[PDB]
């Protein structure tokens, strides 16, 4: 149901702009900062959109003049697409699995380089599609520094330090175009996804879901990612896709997501919506310190046996074959 | 093709008192211990029967009669069955596995005790089985240490030297009646089974028939057995049993058997053949230093996951669970 924007600006989006898919779907919360309850679920590590941080509100202001302006001259890593979906992969993982074929592209460029390939497609109707996950460091002009230093730091330390959590690890500043999709996959480490401009559709599953997701084997380049493809899901492969429960938002200007720790998410910029900037931060959690065992601990151990098996074979083509040999007619 | 005794006393044994099992099988090579072959073959962990060790020549001589005499007064552990299959297991692992029903039982007698109730089955004609799983201990009498004193220890001692075996481990002494079978099992220990009275038909199978042979889960009691029953596999449950292949011995009175480290082995006293005794040495092998990797190192791995999947879920029963939740539609 979506929102009202104010002054009557009309509805914020609306159904059409979303894909759709098999599985069901509960909303995220959306909570006040200040509110209990929001406070109560990142510490229980469950997700919740915080709509009034102003954590990133000095750069609410960005669009595509102002950042080709003042962003300065370095280098900006913008990744290249086939289709709609973006499967990312680890490089140093290829040597593993020697017939992979790559369906993305990076290309080092400068920001007026990406803007004009993103104008021509936007002038001529390409097919094509771009995104630029680039990191935040150094070599940023004056006034887009003044913005960062506006950031609501005091709030997300303060966030950091009642966690336990470990330090800040990045910053990714994210653009990208309508219509594009980020697949499922999770991360090891807790994460605000911070809303600029545009409007973006999060899907978010819980780490007890691994057995309806099938994540990629860990050594494939793939890893963390979920095999199944959602626009056109294989029930035969993968029955217990069947089975899966969501949870769901869309995210805009100004509103802050907490994607916790192991959360598998999926995440699509709105179509017709126009291009989207997001910035996320990324914490290491608070190291381990307890029966019943949680989820993401199952996670964590089944990826610790699958390294092993790594090393201790020689050879990651084996991993397979050993846990096959391992319950066939002894654990199934 | 049975051995023929000297003086013609007629042939060893026949077809017949070997059970029927639907695998085929391979002979081991029965040397002499001077030969190198037979030496090759224990370097290469490689089975071997010598037929000319002497090892425990004294024993030639042991039957009933002056082993109930001589052997003393101690506590000599009787195990007890309700068919012919003699399935053993580990005491400390019932607590593992609730619903566990045991088709043996140890019971501590005396040597007599014993040889009453096997010689009233002797002249009665009862079903039950009996077996002397015994070790060897300080509280036997004098002739039967002198004859102890009396084994090649020179030739054993130095089979260990050049092989870098550790040191012994173990004597166990073994009595039982005729048609009595142990189902295949491995253990982990270099052994010498020394045959003394009666023949023993040994099946052994290679680590590497891990696949075909099935082992009970590392924390079940029956760990370290197969769980397809020989005389009636379960095919549905065990279809790569169709693909094992033997390695096949009778021995007798002064042969003795390598059975090397991780090699399966199924043992039948045989039918109609009276009764048996054996003595087997325990070695704890050369501790370990290289890829390919011997098909034994694999088995020492899977032993291991298994195991550090029990500590780190805090529940043996889950270790089955979550193996699956890690291989469906992600290694299979
Ligand atoms: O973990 C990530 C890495 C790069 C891009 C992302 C975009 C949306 C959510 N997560 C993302
Ligand atoms: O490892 C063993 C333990 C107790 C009895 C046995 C009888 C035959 C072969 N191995 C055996
Ligand atoms: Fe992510
Ligand atoms: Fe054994």
């Amino acid at each position: 149901e979506p929102r009202e924007e104010a002054g009557a600006l009309g509805p914020a989006w609306d159904e059409s702009q979303l894909r759709s898919y098999s599985f069901p779907t509960r909303p995220i919360p959306r909570l006040s900062q200040s509110d209990p309850r929001a406070e109560e679920l990142i510490e229980n590590e469950e997700p919740v959109v915080l709509t009034d941080t102003n954590l990133v509100y000095p750069a609410l202001k960005w669009d595509l003049e102002y950042l080709q302006e003042n962003i300065g001259n370095g280098d900006f890593s913008v990744y290249s697409a086939s289709t709609h979906k973006f499967l990312y992969y680890d490089e140093k993982k290829m040597a593993n699995f020697q017939n992979f074929k790559p369906r993305s592209n990076r290309e080092e460029m400068k920001f007026h380089e990406f803007v004009e390939k993103l104008q021509d497609i936007q002038q001529r109707g390409g097919e094509e599609r771009l995104y630029l996950q680039q990191t935040l460091n150094d070599t940023v002009g004056r006034k887009i520094v003044m913005d960062f230093l506006g950031f609501n730091w005091n709030w997300i330390n303060k966030q950091q330090g009642k966690r336990g959590w470990g330090q800040l690890t990045s910053n990714l500043l994210l653009i990208g175009m309508e219509g594009n999709v980020t697949p499922a996959h999770y991360d090891e480490q807790q994460n605000f996804f911070a809303q600029i401009k545009g409007y973006k559709r999060c899907i978010l599953f819980p780490p007890d879901q691994f057995e309806c997701l099938y994540p990629y084997p860990v050594h494939h380049p793939c890893d963390r990612q979920s095999q199944v493809d959602f626009d056109n899901p294989d029930y035969e492969r993968f029955p217990n896709f069947q089975n899966v429960v969501g949870y769901e938002t869309v995210v805009g200007p100004g509103d802050v997501l907490y994607i916790p720790m192991y959360w598998w998410h999926h995440i699509e910029s709105l179509l017709n919506g126009g291009i989207t900037i997001t910035v996320n931060f990324w914490y290491k959690g608070a190291p381990t310190p307890e029966y019943p065992l949680k989820a993401h601990q199952k996670v964590a151990i089944m990826r610790n046996i699958e390294k092993m098996l790594g090393e201790a074979l020689g050879n990651p083509q084996e991993v397979g074959p050993l846990l096959n040999t391992m319950i066939k007619g002894r654990y199934n």
